[PDB]
């Protein structure tokens, strides 16, 4: 149980609610923001609808919408984790390692999970990575203001294909949900971390949940619907 | 009580909720109706024009309203005051032609019990009411183009009603609204919220329209709208999931 909601306009925060904001969890599908910089930086992805992938092994896939071919955009609007992980494959550990490293992302522990070898695939779904809401909006800024050692492209890529719709006063919203297993029944913990921004100005945000007991729904969506309302409130404050 | 209802073509997909014959004021979800008179009238131009500036007459109840408003930032920012200018221009001789002519709920535009101000007032918490089941019906005329109203008229609205894409490619267009749930004879409001979110999802050729209706109880805290919408979204996931098998 424990929450955080933190908001930062460049070195100011304009908001911080809840226990839990420096408290590290696992990233789940909020890594893809990470993977989206590395795709792109190192060539592998080419733009908002290339490379097209097809689906493979599809009795493992829990969600219809991951039984298609997945481009760069469905990928991050279907959050599907199979393109993430044959992005890590044809990355490799040493670059993805590298990456994970340059931008100080969390822990910085790629290790995966003991007795599997399987950190390139599986070392931010509820495994050995692990990144606190402060972490987060860390390594957002570091996106927004371009401070880290990747091309204009892969900014550019990255925030198209993070975008997801306007709110009130024109302040458009970027950002990826995410849901991880605390470690019986699953209790789902869940991340919704991003951006708005309107003229000149950029505010940073991490919102997290963290369930202690089962529930009806994916704690990512539910941490999504309440920031979205977060957002609405201090987008009304700032623009008194 | 609360309804959620999901039609594709002919096909009702989901029916859900013991409230869906109810009628509830339409709150700002009467600005996907507004939009049409608006487009078809053509007091309204495109999705940038005009732009009006704001008054200290209108009342602001959000701060972003406190900025000139197109057709676009109205839907975007819920202008209640751009609404009521739109319809002011309207007049009630066209306002009320197309109440009837769009068959909207029970197509009272008298107003607010004994003010006189039904071509402001009519929508908000007032004398206009429609059930979930009439929404939808609304809406597949919208999609199916059965109203009264220019080629334009529904490209205009399509255009600014849209929100975002959803998982699969569905893409979403439509409008929250919160009221106040009346007395028997409308003479006052009591404090109890109902939140609305309709409208509809498309992808290639299919489109599936929506409506989400909850009526509060008690008094609550947190705003309706966010709630029929929050609870409507993950509805709208879980239903593309069967619709994607």
């Amino acid at each position: 149980q424990g929450t955080c909601f933190l908001a930062k306009e460049n070195q100011t925060v304009l908001k911080r609610e809840g226990n839990d904001c420096d408290q590290r969890y696992s990233p789940a599908s909020t890594f893809k923001i990470a993977l989206s910089l590395m795709g792109f930086d190192s060539g592998i992805l080419k733009d908002e609808l290339h490379p097209e992938w097809p689906y493979k092994k599809e009795y493992e896939l829990y969600l219809n919408v991951w039984k298609y071919p997945q481009n760069p955009h469905t990928w991050i609007r279907d959050s599907c984790v199979w393109y993430s992980q044959a992005l890590t494959r044809q990355l490799g550990m040493k670059r993805f390692k590298g990456y994970v490293d340059a931008f100080h992302y969390g822990n910085q522990d790629v290790s995966g999970d003991r007795g599997q070898n399987n950190g390139l695939t599986h070392a931010w779904l509820s495994s050995s990575l692990s990144i606190s809401p402060t972490e987060q909006i860390q390594f957002l800024q570091k996106i927004i203001y371009k401070k880290l050692p990747v091309s204009q492209k892969a900014y550019i890529m990255t925030k198209n294909i993070m975008y997801i719709q306007e709110l009130p006063g024109g302040w458009k919203l970027y950002g990826k949900t995410g849901t991880g297993f605390q470690l019986k029944l699953p209790l789902q913990h869940g991340w919704f971390v991003g951006w708005i921004e309107k003229d000149e100005r950029v505010i940073t945000f991490a919102k997290h949940i963290a369930d202690s007991k089962e529930n009806n729904t994916f704690a990512s969506f539910r941490a999504k619907n309440d920031a979205l309302i977060q957002l609405f409130n201090l987008i009304n404050e700032l623009e008194k």
